[PDB]
This record gives structure tokens, sequence and C-alpha cells, in this order.
């Protein structure tokens, strides 16, 4: 990563993928 903040929003952009992640889990198969 380039620096601190690179190194946060590569973090972050994991975190919304795992959001991502359970919206399409959860309307794919967690709830039908």
């Amino acid at each position: 990563c380039s620096n601190l903040s690179t190194c946060v929003l590569g973090k972050l952009s994991q975190e919304l993928h795992k959001l991502q992640t359970y919206l399409a889990t959860n309307t794919g198969s967690g709830t039908p």
C-alpha cells in the first residue's frame, strides 16, 4: 500500500465487500 490512508481505504474496501457479500448471500440463499 502507498500510504496509511490508502492502506485504510483498502481495508474499508474489504469491509464494504463483506457487507455487499452479506446482501447478495441473504437475497440469493439466506432468506429464500
